[PDB]
């Protein structure tokens, strides 16, 4: 029964390790049957969900998409851990562009598609007067030319403040931690040599863990710790910050997340006035030596590079670049302004950017909770109760299907993106 199974949740001061950790206290698990096994401390300081800010979105990829979207909506809206950390202020997709516009009015029509109204709630903008009440900071001539894709359901999610609202939890309920060398992942543990069945985890300081069920969510290091056989390719993404002052910061009260799939997007100014600007790009690989557990041999695999373990890093003189043209595009009152905790961030990608969520096909009782692929913070408050039904065998099909073990099913290295990720050993001054 629920409260006498042990688990391990290996990543469980990330995103979906945290989700899943919460998902079990609420489904009766015991507290005390819980631990979780992070290197850093809930929220993980090196978590892709270690973030000021993340936009929150519909998309409509993949077959589960819809319900997990609807899903996560209804849990930002309304569940009382989650709902403070909600802005909707909705999101603003736009294009100059021949081809962009043509994307963004696809786009509409798939949504339209889906067939239960929503219409209602997403609009196309295509005059400028239409754009300029959405986004009253923009100037006129600035937006010539450019149509809109006005999404009204979404908005931004304060990330870290959000999964720190799970560890609160987690920790006044008595579930048990170990971090730093005694909560990483180093290897399963097997009740005998044939590897058929997982008894629990061992860390890298030696120290030996029991449990019924291993959950693996450890984002972009999934890859690296067992063997997924090309399934997840890791890459980073890139933001920068830039402080406005308060008269500055006026202007962008409650605007809605702006984004140009040739530019990147920002979002509205925190509370202390800060805005982060990502660009869009397919990603940075880190390929380095390293065996992951499964594989008999050494794998080249691709190795977050951990902010958090080097806080001298910042991100590639590319990614400057980009990251200036955003603002430039979106923000140009502000190109004189300073960038600065330029980071790099974590996410490992399948080939079809559907999440890796499964019994591992050989070590029973060891399941993989990954395969994020860039677009999973949205999914923090409803994915873990997915992992719980799958733990328990009463995961539903779309989900089960779309989540499956599925090595061979395509290139994750460019995955839905549009290009193969550049590597970083290629690309210049980050190390800085
Ligand atoms: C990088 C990024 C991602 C991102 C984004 C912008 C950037 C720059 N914007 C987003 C947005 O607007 N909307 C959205 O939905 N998502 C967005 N993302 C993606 C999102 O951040 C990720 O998809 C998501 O956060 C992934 O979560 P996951 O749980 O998979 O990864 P994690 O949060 O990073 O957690 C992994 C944990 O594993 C721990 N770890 C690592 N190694 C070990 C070992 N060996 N043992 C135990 N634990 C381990 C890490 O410390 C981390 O906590
Ligand atoms: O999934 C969303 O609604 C926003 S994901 C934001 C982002 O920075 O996350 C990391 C990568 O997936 C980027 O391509 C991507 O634009």
């Amino acid at each position: 029964p629920r409260a006498n199974t042990k688990i391990i949740v290996v990543g469980g001061g990330g995103t979906m390790g945290s989700s899943t950790a919460l998902h079990l206290l609420r489904a009766g698990y015991t507290p005390s049957n819980i631990t979780v096994l992070d290197t850093y401390p809930i929220p993980s300081a090196q978590s892709a969900g270690y973030d000021l800010n993340k936009i929150f979105g519909i998309g409509l990829r993949n077959k589960p998409d819809l319900q997990l979207y609807l899903e996560a909506l209804d849990m930002w809206k309304n569940d009382p851990l989650f709902k403070p950390f909600f802005h909707n202020v909705g999101q603003m997709d736009v294009s100059s562009t021949e081809e962009g516009i043509k994307k963004l009015r696809m786009r509409y029509q798939s949504l339209l598609d889906a067939g239960i109204g929503l219409e209602k709630t997403n609009f196309l903008l295509e005059s400028e007067d239409e754009i300029l009440a959405k986004a009253p900071h923009f100037t006129r001539e600035q937006i010539k030319g450019w149509k809109g894709l006005f999404c009204g359901d979404g908005g931004w999610l304060a990330a870290a403040k959000a999964i720190n609202a799970i560890g609160q939890f987690l920790k006044e309920q008595g579930v048990k931690f170990g971090f730093g060398e005694a909560g990483t992942f180093k290897k399963p543990l097997f009740a005998d040599a044939d590897e058929k069945t997982c008894i629990g985890v061992e860390t890298v300081d030696g120290t030996k863990y029991y449990a019924d069920k291993v959950v693996l969510a450890a984002g972009a290091w999934s890859s690296t710790l067992v063997d997924l056989e090309e399934q997840c390719v890791s890459k980073a993404w890139v933001f920068a910050h830039i402080q406005l002052t308060p008269a500055e910061a006026a202007a962008y009260k409650n605007t809605p997340v702006i984004y140009d799939g040739d530019y990147g997007f920002f979002i509205e100014p925190d509370e202390n006035g800060i805005i982060k600007v990502c660009d869009e790009f397919p990603g940075f690989t880190h390929f380095k030596m390293h065996q992951p557990y499964g594989s008999p041999v050494p794998k080249l695999i691709s190795v977050p590079r951990s902010h958090a373990k080097h806080p001298t890093d910042t991100y590639p003189h590319a990614s400057e670049v980009t990251i200036k043209k955003a603002i430039n595009r979106f923000l140009p009152r502000f190109n004189d302004k300073e960038l600065f905790n330029r980071a790099m961030c974590w996410c490992t990608d399948t080939a079809d950017a559907n999440l890796l969520v499964c019994e591992h096909p050989r070590w029973k009782g060891f399941y993989l909770a990954t395969g994020d692929s860039g677009h999973s913070f949205k999914l923090l408050p409803n994915i873990g109760k997915h992992v719980v039904e799958l733990l328990e065998g009463r995961l539903e099909s779309v989900f089960k299907d779309a989540w499956r073990w599925r090595p061979g099913s395509g290139d994750a290295l460019k995955s839905r993106r549009a290009a193969p990720a550049k590597d970083l050993a290629d690309m210049p001054g980050w190390r800085n």
